């Protein structure tokens, strides 16, 4: 296995013609910089505050009939670092590195 150092990166529901990317990624640095990478790709960095980091499992259609559709997800402030806890499993579709990381909005 891989770490990758790249992230696949959901936004589907912020930018429907773009709902996957990749970004690039370290396990060191915290949600404000992979979310600041994610949402410069789509050049949104200006309006960060209004978008945070979910963490959404594979599995999580079981819990919500929301599927990976509409994201649904853990809330992961710019200030923390996801991959800490995702990478430390690795696996299993709830904190491991089976879920992925998407980007959801804030504000509701």
């Amino acid at each position: 296995s891989m770490f990758g150092g790249s992230l696949k990166v959901y936004g589907g529901e912020i930018v429907p013609t773009r709902p996957y990317v990749s970004i690039l990624a370290e396990i060191n640095e915290n949600a404000d910089r992979i979310l600041g990478a994610a949402l410069e790709k789509y050049g949104l960095e200006h309006s960060k505050d209004d978008f945070i980091l979910v963490e959404v499992s594979n599995d999580d259609d079981r819990k919500s009939m929301s599927d990976l559709r509409e994201i649904d997800g853990r809330p992961i402030p710019p200030t923390e670092c996801p991959l800490f806890e995702m990478t430390a499993r690795s696996g299993n579709g709830e904190n491991g590195f089976d879920s992925f990381l998407a980007i959801k909005r804030k504000p509701h």
